[PDB]
DNA sequence: GATAGCGCTATC
DNA sequence: TGATAGCGCTATC
């Protein structure tokens, strides 16, 4: 993450939705917000989220009473996505976790907040020929709200993985925001070299397997993309090994493999997964953020969370807009 | 709860 | 295409 030197978001609060490890909570509160509700309710999430704020979220949201909601400024909320990433059954509306959008309609049309913040993955954009996206348009749209919605990938943010996710920002109508832009990408610096660590505290992560297969040559040079080095097995998710030179492929949290939910990287000769704290780096996360003891735990927390630069620069253009209010 | 082989969709 | 990559699925212990 970065250091934010001018907080647009002072005296601004806001909710945690869905806060997993609290990734808007990093983002917004490093603007200068305040939080000042979180719900979230997978036990082992609530026990990192403690163990790094203090609070134990809220839980199942399905059963709180919208009316219960402490009021706010801004709504965060990075819904769950199995039911429309690329990489399941894409049920969409239909599964028994695709309906959560609908819990944050319904928190909107009672707390009217000055401005909701959501996210989710890439395929959440054409799901259904697109007509998920619409519902939640003019869901928004009708809640009287204006709908900002863009595709960011995070290796245009500073950080080195490819993680391509759908961000939408709405502002309640009579607040005339009509100058929010998204963050305008710039030249990545960063690769999953630079935030790899010592091979003596990652020597029990190599993997050797006699069916590994390189198939392309280590590359001396950095590049701002994911480039595959060889295969383990048949190759199918987490059997896959690249180059630490180039990005890091998208963290997942119910992803499998041999190198489930990391993917595999060459590093000095041997190939092996990422550890939780390179997770943490590879997600924005600051290194005094504490990890779960679990570290399955922690692959699948990191995996479905948010990158927090990317946030962080979408969460100061929001308080840019609110800001700009002249005579 | 942790581990890991998979198998299919989206993109150009 | 043909090659690549995905906040996933889920059987087993
Ligand atoms: N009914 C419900 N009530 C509360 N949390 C729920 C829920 N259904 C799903 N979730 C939670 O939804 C989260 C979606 S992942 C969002 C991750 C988050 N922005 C972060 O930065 O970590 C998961 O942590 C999941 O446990």
């Amino acid at each position: 993450m970065i250091e934010i030197k001018d907080k647009q978001l002072t005296g601004l609060r806001f909710i945690d939705l869905f806060a997993g490890l609290g990734g808007f909570r990093l983002a917004l509160e490093s603007c200068g917000a305040e939080c000042v509700y979180s719900n979230e309710w997978d036990k082992y999430a609530q026990e990192v989220y403690e163990m790094n704020f203090g609070e134990k979220p809220e839980g199942d949201i399905t059963q709180v009473n919208e009316k219960t909601i402490p009021d706010h400024d801004i709504l965060c909320a990075g819904f769950p996505c199995q039911a429309f990433s690329i990489s399941g059954k894409q049920k969409g509306f239909e599964d028994s976790r695709g309906t959560l959008f609908f819990d944050i309609a319904r928190i909107v049309r009672e707390k009217k907040p000055k401005v909701v913040f959501m996210e989710n993955v890439k395929n959440f954009a054409s799901h259904d020929n697109g007509n998920t996206l619409e519902v939640v348009k003019n869901t928004m749209n009708e809640l009287d709200y204006s709908f900002h919605a863009k595709v960011l990938n995070a290796l245009d943010y500073g950080i080195p993985q490819k993680r391509e996710r759908i961000y939408m920002i709405c502002f309640r109508n009579d607040l005339n925001i009509q100058n929010f832009q998204f963050p305008k990408p710039f030249e990545l610096n960063t690769f999953v070299k630079d935030l790899l660590l010592p091979d003596s505290e990652v020597e029990h992560l190599v993997i050797d397997r006699k069916d590994l297969v390189m198939t392309n040559q280590e590359i001396e040079q950095t590049t701002p993309k994911t480039v595959r080095l060889g295969i383990v097995g048949k190759g199918g998710q987490g059997e896959r090994i690249y180059s630490t030179r180039g990005i890091a492929i998208t963290l997942s949290a119910y992803g499998g493999g041999i190198f489930a939910k990391t993917g595999g990287y060459l590093v000095n000769g041997k190939t092996r997964k990422l550890h939780p704290r390179e997770c943490a780096r590879v997600m924005g996360y600051p290194d005094s953020y504490k990890v779960h003891p679990s570290t399955s735990q922690a692959y699948k927390q990191f995996g479905n969370s948010v990158v927090i630069n990317v946030l962080q620069y979408i969460a100061y253009n929001i308080g840019s807009s609110l800001n700009f209010k002249p005579y």
